[PDB]
């Protein structure tokens, strides 16, 4: 009950964009964890389980798309952010499939691992094309950190 | 060691149904965790890592199918079921066949997050269409809850 | 004492094979965890969170392939591998729909769960077809174990 912990979820009112929120009944932001500029900030050096899930959805396949989901680590002294976890998905074929009344496709991605972080480190969980995010139902898009 | 812990797996004997079991090699149900009416019950207020994986399999694509996997919380206080984690998958883009070969397809879904739960809360891990679940091998369908 | 922990990543310099590395940034192998013969060895009896992710990529679908990812337990009392976690994915059809497709497909698989293990147990995270693994970016392929 003293361990820094966070489980933030996507703001469902901002379609086509990814904004993390703690103000939801089954979300958490406690024991030192801060959420600033859409990133989770760790309060102390230590081992942390970092995870995130996104759900993508699309109707038809007019475009061949490469979907990515990445959890990164950043500290002021860094040249740039570094990938901690990442995955890619390709829901559609190059050829635009024939026919109207398109059935939607759905693609989830889950990332998660243990990392030694330092006080003040900023963790981000982002997607390359947030226009395909699906957060119509709760529990589909989230980002968490838990001190071990 | 003395923290409530559970890692239950699907019963492989009955097809088209999702029944969690603790009586298997590499399964767990200890330190207060209980399995009742196919749900994991936590023994106390506190932080818990909750996760689950399901594997779906189908013989070709006779028609469009929408697969969902959801971990929900039934709050002993509130008296209602809320989804904590959820994902969707569409394994059948088009009904390709039309006399063609019905090749099997496979689709896994993983869910996991940390949540503040209350004593007596009941957690369920379910899918919408259990007819597509695949238990052929061990380690494919599971549900865990671990006290932090 | 301090928790045995490991988070190893795939060697990106060896294409078509899965070699776990620990001497990289954002990788861990400490407090008694050992990496031997590409397997993670636990130093004591206890509960451990074990997880792994792989990312597969292919182009054109000339062969109908079933991709598998499995985390196994090998005991020095039961000299044979047992599945702890496993999943299967089918990224292709027997051959391209018409003529020959040309866009690359991508498929990630995540596995994770808590297990009671014994001192000396060796954990392996392997795929059936490593030729399809993609290490083009950091954080795509990993294997971790952390003592609870």
């Amino acid at each position: 009950s003293d361990k820094p912990v966070a489980h933030v979820v996507a703001n469902h009112q901002v379609e086509e964009q990814l904004e993390w929120l703690s103000q939801r009944a089954n979300a958490l932001l406690a024991n030192g964890m801060d959420l600033k500029d859409n990133q989770l900030v760790v309060p102390a050096d230590g081992l942390y389980l970092v995870y995130s899930q996104v759900l993508f959805k699309g109707q038809g396949c007019p475009d061949y798309v490469l979907l990515t989901h990445t959890v990164s680590r950043f500290a002021i002294s860094y040249q740039e952010k570094v990938n901690l976890l990442s995955a890619v998905k390709s829901p559609c074929p190059k050829d635009t499939p024939e026919g109207a009344e398109l059935k939607p496709w759905y693609e989830p991605i889950y990332l998660g691992g243990v990392f030694q972080l330092e006080k003040g480190d900023q963790l981000s969980a982002e997607v390359n094309l947030p226009k395909y995010l699906d957060f119509a139902e709760s529990g589909q898009v989230y980002f968490g950190v838990i001190a071990l």
